């Protein structure tokens, strides 16, 4: 509640109440291309998305999540590098406030225009909240957004915005499908990392698509017309909520493709 992007509470103050935030295994990072390693008993990732249910969008003063029914086996990601069963539970974007800037993963430092995360977690630890206190207990698939055509499943995201401009607002949501924002290639990335806001929590496996979606102009543009503020307090848009790379330190990105 303290934490932010701003100057006074952004990513580099974070580690004065999360100390995790200079750890072995942080998120974002870069990934360099010609340095990751193609891994050829990584199986094919699964993306399992035809039950999912969506119940609700909401601003939660850092980003906007469209939540889902994680009750049961609905939308779910296996192989790839993982083992089990992951579940959705939430999809959120990181955005910037020019379109040269944006996303939290960079591709040989390159930014993209904004980022798509959508969270699942492992289904042997029952719950989301005993999940991120284990080394394997998320797989976060980070989709890469660039500025060109609209992205029309992206679109009734947008339509909804208005109705949820200040921290704390929510709205139904239901009936949205999640494979609408996907690229036509699952080539991928994949590290061990964490969270990428507080509390930091180095409990996720990482899957980062190859192929970014291209998204028009005037769909980030009405990402950007959010705020992070409530209502009643000032005015502050909702803009380059995302934190730069940290050190790989000792990890090695691992390719599915080459
Ligand atoms: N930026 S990220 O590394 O992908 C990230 C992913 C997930 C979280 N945290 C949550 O999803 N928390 C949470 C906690 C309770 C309920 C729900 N939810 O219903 O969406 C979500 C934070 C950062
Ligand atoms: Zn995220």
């Amino acid at each position: 509640h303290h934490w932010g992007y701003g100057k006074h509470n952004g990513p580099e103050h974070w580690h004065k109440d999360f100390p995790i935030a200079k750890g072995e295994r942080q998120s974002p990072v870069d990934i360099d291309t010609h340095t990751a390693k193609y891994d050829p008993s990584l199986k094919p990732l699964s993306v399992s998305y035809d039950q999912a249910t969506s119940l609700r969008i909401l601003n939660n003063g850092h980003a906007f999540n469209v939540e889902f029914d994680d009750s049961q086996d609905k939308a779910v990601l296996k192989g790839g590098p993982l083992d089990g069963t992951y579940r959705l539970i939430q999809f959120h974007f990181h955005w910037g406030s020019l379109d040269g800037q944006g996303s939290e993963h960079t591709v040989d430092k390159k930014k993209y225009a904004a980022e798509l995360h959508l969270v699942h977690w492992n289904t042997k630890y029952g719950d989301f909240g005993k999940a991120v206190q284990q080394p394997d207990g998320l797989a976060v698939l980070g989709i890469f957004l660039k500025v060109g055509s609209a992205k029309p499943g992206l679109q009734k995201v947008v339509d909804v915005l208005d109705s949820i401009k200040t921290k704390g607002k929510s709205a139904d949501f239901t009936n949205f499908d999640p494979r609408g924002l996907l690229p036509e290639s699952l080539d991928y990335w994949t590290y061990p990392g964490s969270l990428t806001t507080p509390p930091l929590l180095e409990c996720v496996t990482w899957i980062v698509l190859k192929e970014p979606i291209s998204v028009s102009s005037e769909q980030v543009l009405k990402f950007r017309k959010l705020n992070f503020n409530g209502e009643g307090e000032p005015e502050e848009l909702m803009v380059d909520n995302w934190r730069p790379a940290q050190p790989l330190k000792n990890r090695q990105i691992k390719a599915s493709f080459k």
